[PDB]
């Protein structure tokens, strides 16, 4: 029966639990074939070739083994609306707000989800191959393993880069447990609807669901990576944050980097930023300060767990970078540019006529007669009034290829976090850098995060779309870390690269010069008496920030804290947290809200 549909591998060499998961979902989805992924170069070559034949990928001949996927324009981003967590009780998933609808996640009842599942999954893979992806989140060797079933070869190839994938994962798994991951593009053959750019999706029925009690992730109708690469946001943030809450650790939307001063002293820092803040540019930043070194552990997700000496240790559970393409250049991110030179999948970027990539802000003058095809497969000029690349277009690239990849990026011990950075995009009022007054205040600073998307929105811990459970409880869990025995708590900082003058010009040059801010953090961690007290925390004392080699910087306006601005700010923060977190807001946070208005009242 089922064996006859297998086109690669053998049912018999799957652990019983993997086999049963496959059997149940094959019976349900009715795929024409089953391909058990081995994760070999040869398999990758084959799937890339097949995808080229079918129009899903084009070859980018300018480079060594680079490819380009163009999507249906309806399927270009994750949809928060259609992203749900399923629990017996709503409160376990999101706080019940005081007014309005929750902005802290989306809950669906078990009953509603069973209905939603039956209207989508039966027969969904008809005419397609079901791929079986064994993957490890974190280095191969305890780490969490999952099995993703998908009808998308694009997902297979992306998973190979973004996770450890294939036969060795099944070998490490044995009869262990795994997260069950089910994905379909939702377009059974014969196609009932038009195919755009050979890219199957079902936007109307798109649903990305998490069932934490069953250890199941179920995703329908979208091929876009945030929705389809189930190890990443779905597992390593949402489900894991839940597990972490239970087991006394932390799963966070954080880059991790290692920074070394000119005397050879090295610290690791984790940072959470909302979108459009240049996460990845900071993760592999090339520092301008002489003698300094920055190395990249990860640009997206961090798993953090206290060791026996109370140090918070971080592992990057990913195997790659799924980076925003537009804005990437030799100037803004020289390390990303070298990373993506080979073995990289690009999605929704433009293509030059010599088979190179192009996007807004690539800052690379075209040769004579070279022209650009846009991401909607049209000839493109700068007079079109339309970007050549989609704003959310991506590169998907092996982490091992980053020239400053950290030597301990795959250490199963993890790397000791000495500082946590929170930040946002704030055109007014928020200084370039400040330090939390205490752990409790640092939790509040994370909880208070807002960022410009032209709208300024709340995005606490940069986790707004990613909480796996009640944010009030997530806040209590963060607070609880100050009572871990002998905890060596990271110093907490808040940054803003994006403060502007009245004409909208950026006050801080940023990029490589951000090394000057990390320098201040670095020395503060080491106890340097370099702080000046303000109502919002510590800022750099006068002349403490290293400005050697820069043009003029308006330091006064950059570090300016206005009573009027901060009155408006704390009112907005209180309002947001009391309303949205309501009965689940920990009283330590209530105290921090009051303490801040009290400090502001005194100015
Ligand atoms: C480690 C670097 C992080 N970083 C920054 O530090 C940063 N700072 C800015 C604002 C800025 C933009 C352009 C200039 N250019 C010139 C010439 O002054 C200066 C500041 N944009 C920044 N960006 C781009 C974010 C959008 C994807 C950014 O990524
Ligand atoms: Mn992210």
């Amino acid at each position: 029966n089922l064996s006859a549909k297998v086109v690669q591998g053998s049912l018999d060499s799957l652990p019983q639990a993997v086999r049963e998961f496959l059997e149940n979902n094959a019976e349900l989805c009715q795929p024409d074939h089953i391909h058990i992924c081995d994760g070999s170069e040869e398999e990758n070559g084959r799937l890339l070739g097949q995808m080229e034949e079918e129009g899903i990928l084009r070859r980018l001949k300018k480079y060594d083994n680079c490819w380009l996927a163009l999507t249906d324009p309806r399927d270009v981003a994750r949809i928060e609306s259609k992203t749900v967590i399923v629990t017996q009780e709503q409160r376990d998933t999101v706080p019940i707000p005081k007014t309005g609808l929750s902005q802290l996640g989306r809950w669906m009842s078990e009953e509603d989800f069973e209905k939603a599942f039956n209207a989508r999954f039966p027969g969904c893979m008809k005419g397609r191959t079901m791929y079986v992806i064994p993957f490890s989140m974190g280095p191969l060797g305890s780490s969490k393993i999952g099995i993703e079933l998908t009808d998308s070869p694009y997902v297979v190839a992306s998973m190979r880069i973004m996770t450890r994938m294939g036969t060795p994962v099944l070998e490490a798994l044995g009869d262990g447990e795994f997260v069950k991951c089910l994905h379909s593009v939702g377009c059974p053959l014969p196609l009932q609807k038009p195919l755009v750019n050979n890219w199957p999706c079902n936007p109307e029925l798109t649903l990305i669901a998490h069932l934490p009690d069953r250890r199941e992730i179920i995703s329908f109708g979208s091929g876009y990576g945030g929705n389809s690469l189930l190890g990443k946001k779905c597992f390593a943030l949402r489900m894991a944050s839940r597990l972490a809450k239970e087991e006394g650790w932390l799963a966070e939307h954080m880059l991790v980097l290692g920074i070394t001063n000119p005397e050879g002293e090295k610290k690791y820092l984790a940072a959470a930023f909302p979108s459009a803040c240049g996460k990845t540019n900071l993760a592999m930043m090339n520092p301008s300060l002489p003698g300094w070194k920055v190395e990249c552990v990860g640009d997206d997700i961090a798993w953090m767990k206290f060791d026996a000496q109370g140090h918070l240790r971080a592992i990057n559970p990913e195997n790659g970078f799924f980076g925003v393409a537009p804005g990437t250049s030799v100037k803004t991110n020289p390390n990303a540019i070298k990373t993506i030179q080979k073995n990289t999948i690009f999605t929704n970027v433009a293509e030059t006529s010599d088979g190179g990539v192009y996007w807004e802000g690539i800052d690379e003058p075209l040769a004579s007669g070279v022209t650009i095809t846009s991401w909607k497969n049209k000839e493109w000029s700068s007079e079109d009034g339309e970007p050549c690349a989609h704003p959310n277009s991506r590169f998907c690239t092996p982490a091992s290829q980053c020239p400053i990849i950290d030597a301990a990026w795959e250490s199963p011990e993890g790397v000791p976090i000495e500082g946590i950075i929170f930040g946002g995009r704030r055109p007014a009022g928020v200084p370039l850098v400040y330090e939390a007054l205490s752990w409790q205040h640092g939790v509040f600073v994370g909880a208070a995060m807002r960022s410009e998307a032209k709208i300024i929105m709340h995005d606490p811990f940069a986790m707004r779309p990613f909480f796996g459970y009640n944010f009030g409880k997530y806040l209590a869990h963060w607070l609880s870390m100050a009572q871990h025995p002998a905890a060596k708590l990271p110093k907490i900082f808040h940054v803003n690269w994006f403060r502007k003058d009245k004409e909208g010009k950026f006050l801080w040059p940023g990029f490589g010069e951000n090394s000057r801010v990390l320098e201040w953090m670095f020395n503060r961690i080491d106890g340097k008496a370099s702080t000046k007290l303000t109502p919002i925390g510590y800022i750099p004392k006068e002349d403490a920030l290293n400005l050697k080699g820069l043009g003029h910087i308006n330091m006064m306006e950059l570090f300016s804290i206005s009573k009027e601005f901060w009155d408006k700010e704390v009112e907005d923060i209180e309002k947001y947290l009391v309303d949205q977190v309501n009965a689940d807001l920990p009283c330590e946070i209530e105290r921090e809200i009051l303490a801040l208005k009290q400090r502001i009242s005194q100015m």
